[PDB]
């Protein structure tokens, strides 16, 4: 791999936060809040273009939605669906078009859009949240991502948690 993005190509990344189980949302909401990751995920993300499930959009407050610095494109089948600030389209296919695109989640369009991403960014939050039946989950990466493991940090919050990236040919 290559950490320069040719502006030609269509690099496709995930980035989510996850508890120890691979939860990472519940009842449409994420259910714990870690400024470090917050501070994380804006660094990634910055000046790129952020694609989003439908779900993922409606969990953001309106009045911080479309999420500043970045171009806002949220995925729905609903033909009547509208996202004010942002563009509404019915497929990954249409939403790749920038040469550097952060699928920001949820459950559902991590998992679509997996099959192209060559990046994870992930934080672990080492609280304890067990599984329940309607929670969002985090991708679970096959033998063919090779990850780097950070060491167990700590935060002003009081949770450890630990970033890994992941990367794939
Ligand atoms: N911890 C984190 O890192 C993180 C990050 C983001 C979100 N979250 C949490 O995750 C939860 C939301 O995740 P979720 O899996 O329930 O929903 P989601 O993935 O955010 O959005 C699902 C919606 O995306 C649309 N969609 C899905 N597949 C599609 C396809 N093939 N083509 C077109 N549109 C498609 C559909 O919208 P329509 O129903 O309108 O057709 C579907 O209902 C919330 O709890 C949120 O707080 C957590
Ligand atoms: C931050 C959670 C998260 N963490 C990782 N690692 N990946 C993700 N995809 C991810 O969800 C992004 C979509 C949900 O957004 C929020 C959820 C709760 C509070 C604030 C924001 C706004 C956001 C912004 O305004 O940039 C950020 F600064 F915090």
């Amino acid at each position: 791999s290559s950490g320069l993005v040719p502006r030609g190509s269509h690099m496709v990344g995930l980035i989510w936060a996850q508890a120890t189980s691979g939860v990472i949302g519940r009842g449409g909401d994420i259910p714990w809040r870690l400024p470090e990751d917050q501070a994380h995920f804006r660094e990634i993300t910055m000046g790129h273009t952020i694609v989003m499930g439908r779900r993922t959009w409606d969990s953001l407050p309106a009045k911080v939605r479309p999420l500043p610095g970045r171009r806002n494109v949220v995925l729905s089948r609903q033909a009547d669906f509208m996202a004010s600030g942002a563009e509404v389209v019915g497929s990954l296919e249409e939403a790749l078009t920038s040469p550097e695109t952060w699928v920001i989640g949820g459950g559902q369009v991590y998992a679509l859009a997996l099959p192209y991403a060559t990046r994870c960014e992930v934080t672990e939050v080492d609280i304890g949240l067990p599984r329940e039946a309607g929670d969002a989950l985090a991708p679970v990466l096959d033998e063919t991502w090779r990850g780097e493991t950070g060491e167990w940090r700590f935060s002003r919050s009081g949770l450890r948690y630990r970033l890994y990236s992941y990367h794939r040919s």
